[PDB]
């Protein structure tokens, strides 16, 4: 008998084993396993475990409804235990497994001691294959997102005219997609879904776990099935896509979701495929649902950024997780876990992450990662915290986004420059500072925004290495205007916030 073991982020009906064994349906058995040892590796958001395990159970029933014999092992101790016993029990001869998106997971699988032999199949959940990405990247020492993205537009024939020119007269509309927030404008609402019976049962199961976990269990409103995921997507496309562009980087107090799609957790489980998402987004444009700038804007986040991160996770060395270019080693402040800070920008983020396991991109980069970079925090710790707390989190996307984009911990392999910034950025692109007890225009004293002393001490401390990269000339000239007495005072100020967190 052939076995297929399907993993919790591979919930796709186009799993390759399901396409090849489709003639051999009566001689195949499908396994899915929930592993408590796996969940114990991080203090996971309660909604992450709810989401993943409810999506798994729903997917298993979907597969049965199509004729497949599916054995589901609930709340197992270990993959070793569950998988070995199932293999033994059903005399499985060949265990087909799709290459995990998270490369560290491969070691787990291939270390299992099993009566079956292992037959690896290629991951075909993303647009670019690992081999294709590697071939594209190999010729260059320095990679660039923009070029990769254009190559994507061509290979998948995305938003092109009949003569192969980019629709709207240019490849990239991002310059237009950085307006600050407009006073009084109310975002449209997030898609919400009431848990069904399966989901409810998992909520109860998570509720009673003894593992240390994070954040609120309820209300859980996330899509857990393909059909809900498609609904979420369709609603984003018909309501929000029309203004995704303008306020892409905007942050507003009290507004957790804004004009974002919130499909990443569903995409990252396999319930949606990146191409389908892109094709629907184009169709939306050809149905007059949104301007091209927002249309292209959205697509670039999947065709570009998302593909890029998956590719780099497998292209980079497997030691990339230890990148620490700045030699930062400070522990996270407890406020990352409790949310108890009076830095309003941070508090707002932590509040929504606690409540729904989600912050939007510009929060992740310009509030959270930015803070972690200028505060000198251990990159591994930050990365782990993001991985525990966000419902779209996996190694492939979090190693790259945190260590590459947010923290420049790889020294600029992924990004052009550090995204570090003082309160000038946050006050301009948000309304958070208005409701804050700190002043974004002060640098010293008890009422100064701590971002200011930290950013300027950050520059001072790494002045030499930043100088040698040579993309921060203008910013470093600013540092260079500060006398040694002024930078001493900034350092004392930074030292004070660090001790007071
Ligand atoms: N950590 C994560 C993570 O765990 N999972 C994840 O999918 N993405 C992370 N990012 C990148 C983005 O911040 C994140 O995808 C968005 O916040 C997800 O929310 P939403 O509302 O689904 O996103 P959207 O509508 O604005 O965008 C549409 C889709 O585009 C993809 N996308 C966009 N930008 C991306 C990306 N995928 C990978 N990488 C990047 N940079 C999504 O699939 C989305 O559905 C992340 C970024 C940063 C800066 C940190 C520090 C940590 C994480
Ligand atoms: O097959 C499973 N996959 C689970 N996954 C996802 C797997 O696909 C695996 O973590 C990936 O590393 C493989 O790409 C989880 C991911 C999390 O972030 C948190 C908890 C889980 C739990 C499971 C699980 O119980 N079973
Ligand atoms: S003042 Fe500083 S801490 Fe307070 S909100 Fe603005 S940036 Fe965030």
């Amino acid at each position: 008998t052939v076995g297929i073991w399907i993993l919790g982020d591979q919930l796709t009906l186009q799993h390759p084993a399901l396409s090849s064994r489709a003639v051999d349906q009566s001689q195949t058995r499908i396994l899915l396993v929930e592993s408590l040892e796996h969940a114990q590796r991080r203090p996971y958001h309660r909604q992450k475990l709810v989401l993943l395990w409810s999506a798994m159970r729903h997917f298993a029933d979907e597969l049965r409804s199509q004729g497949w014999t599916v054995d589901y092992v609930e709340q197992a101790d270990s993959f070793q235990t569950a998988v070995s016993a199932w293999c033994q029990q059903y005399q499985i001869a060949e265990l087909q497994v799709m290459e995990p998106a998270d490369r560290s997971f491969r070691a787990i699988i291939s270390s299992l001691e099993l009566t079956s032999s292992l037959h690896w199949l290629s991951n075909c959940q993303f647009l670019w294959s690992t081999a294709e990405f590697t071939a594209w990247a190999k010729p260059y020492r320095q990679l660039r997102l923009e070029n990769f993205y254009r190559e994507g537009r061509k290979r998948w024939q995305v938003l092109l005219t009949e003569d192969q020119e980019p629709i709207g007269g240019q490849w990239n509309f991002d310059p237009e997609n950085r307006k600050p927030p407009k006073t009084g404008l109310q975002p449209p609402p997030a898609a919400h879904f009431l848990p069904d019976a399966i989901t409810q049962t998992v909520i109860e199961t998570v509720r009673s776990l003894e593992l240390p976990l994070y954040g609120k269990l309820e209300p859980f409103h996330w899509p857990v099935t393909r059909s809900q995921a498609l609904e979420a997507l369709d609603q984003f496309l018909t309501v929000k896509l029309k203004t995704f562009g303008p306020y892409q980087d905007a942050m507003v107090s009290g507004q957790a979701t804004m004009w974002h799609s919130l499909i990443a957790p569903a995409l990252n489980l396999g319930l949606l495929h990146p191409l389908e998402v892109i094709r629907q987004t184009e169709q939306a444009f050809h149905n007059n649902q949104a301007p091209i700038a927002s249309v292209e804007g959205f697509i670039r986040q999947i065709l570009g950024w998302r593909e890029y991160m998956y590719g780099l996770h497998h292209y980079f060395p497997d030691t990339y997780g230890q990148s620490n270019w700045f030699e930062h080693d400070r522990p996270l402040p407890e406020f990352f876990w409790t949310g108890q800070t009076d830095l309003h920008c941070l508090q707002q983020c932590f509040q929504q992450i606690e409540a729904i396991g989600y912050s939007h991109h510009i929060q992740r980069l310009m509030i959270l990662a930015n803070f972690a970079l200028i505060a000198g925090l251990d990159p591994w710790a930050v990365k782990e915290w993001f991985q525990a707390t966000h419902l779209d989190a996996y190694d492939w996307v979090m190693e790259t986004n945190v260590l590459g984009m947010g923290l420049f911990a790889d020294g600029g392999k992924l990004a052009s420059k550090p995204y570090a910034a003082s309160a000038n950025y946050i006050n301009r692109m948000s309304n958070y500072c208005q409701n804050c007890r700190y002043d974004p225009k002060q640098r010293l004293g008890d009422r100064a925004c701590p971002f200011n002393a930290l950013y300027w001490d950050f520059l001072d401390r790494h002045e030499q290495k930043l100088q040698a990269q040579g993309r921060m000339g203008l910013i470093l000239k600013q540092l260079q205007k500060l006398p040694d007495s002024d930078r001493a005072a900034i350092r004392d100020q930074a030292a004070h916030w660090q001790a007071s967190w």
